[PDB]
């Protein structure tokens, strides 16, 4: 199949932030059918930002989500078409940052397309002061809607402090290929780990790593619901 | 402990929807240590109701919480004394329902009290239209704030033709003890179970059941985090 046990991935993301251009580069690896994944990424215009970037975390993989339960897999179905994702977060003090992300395979390896933009953070918040330190683990619903695949999610930011900034955000996946044999899944969840391994020279130097994994909610049901 | 094993509740709520008053009452029982709980609620004024009785679920029980390792009960650590929740849900099409809730404890017997208030719900929307089949289970996420707990929430309602309606809600529950012994919980999520057990003269008569964890991601961790 397209997708192997290990595969590769190469991403460009371009866009501003509160009027500021900037430039990133990442190469990563990772095991697609295990929900793991590594990236290297690097500013190579505009740094060091003047802004936390742990904003543009979540902007840098949904090939790798590891899917239980025989819950389709959206986008590992989609190659070697590729799909997009659009998506629009909003941070609980006016920081809103929207994102329109292609996903193609050349050669073997994954590449990615990110175009953001980052508007009306607050001067003294904690992401244009660079006051946040990592995100918190995540849970995303997902579900079929406007020709494609709706997600929400709902994240946790640690500050400095030992307090929290509240964002969230709702996708829309949209897949590139037309297949009658195409399975499209149902409603259901994806659970999100994004942990910071390593950062250098201010932030232009940043090792991200994620484990995801699709799956329906453990509790029991008492109508025999998933 | 004064949550005992085996615990009984008696709500009365009272509001309006779209300016239309009611007022419902109900009595349950539920294992608090084990997370669940079922309640045997009847609409005694304004039925039957011309909205959808699911957009109501989730303001009829925070001490019925499944706890296991790591995180401190906010809820059963409030008695005698007991604590208040306060919540605004916004569905995707313009309805809007906030509550303010008392619960307190009275000879043994959880007591809530809830005054709610539905504006904007669209008139041709599910709500309205009572097109509504019950909620998918969720997972809340919380930590503290503003003096108290704060939670989020996304949750979707199944709507007649197979698909989904959107919601979320930021809720605070805030205790009415003072105790400088008290433990506060860090960041966690719960996951939710609700569903509709039984119902009976055009949802005047409804039986609800929930299950309820608080919990630590699943996910293993690359930095020993919880």
């Amino acid at each position: 199949s397209l997708i192997k046990e290990n595969m590769r991935m190469m991403v460009v993301m371009e866009g501003s932030v509160n009027g500021y251009q900037f430039k990133c580069t990442g190469e990563g690896d990772g095991n697609p059918y295990m929900g793991t994944q590594t990236m290297r990424i690097k500013v190579v215009e505009g740094g060091p930002l003047p802004f936390a970037f742990d904003i543009l975390a979540t902007s840098f993989s949904k090939t790798f989500i590891k899917h239980t339960k025989g819950i389709p897999d959206f986008f590992k179905q989609s190659f070697p078409e590729g799909f997009t994702w659009e998506r629009v977060t909003r941070y609980e003090d006016g920081g809103v940052f929207t994102v329109m992300q292609d996903t193609s395979l050349e050669d073997g390896c994954l590449v990615y397309h990110a175009k953001v933009t980052g508007v009306n953070f607050p001067s003294n918040g904690a992401v244009m002061q660079k006051k946040t330190k990592g995100w918190e683990p995540s849970t995303e619903m997902l579900y079929p809607a406007d020709g494609g695949l709706r997600g929400y999610c709902q994240m946790a930011l640690n500050v400095d402090g030992g307090g929290y900034l509240f964002c969230s955000f709702e996708t829309t996946y949209r897949s590139k290929k037309t297949d009658e044999n195409f399975k499209m899944p149902g409603f259901h969840f994806v659970d999100h780990r994004l942990e910071r391994l390593e950062e250098s020279d201010k932030e232009m130097f940043v090792v991200q790593h994620e484990h995801a994994v699709a799956k329906f909610c453990d509790l029991p049901s008492k109508l025999g619901r998933l």
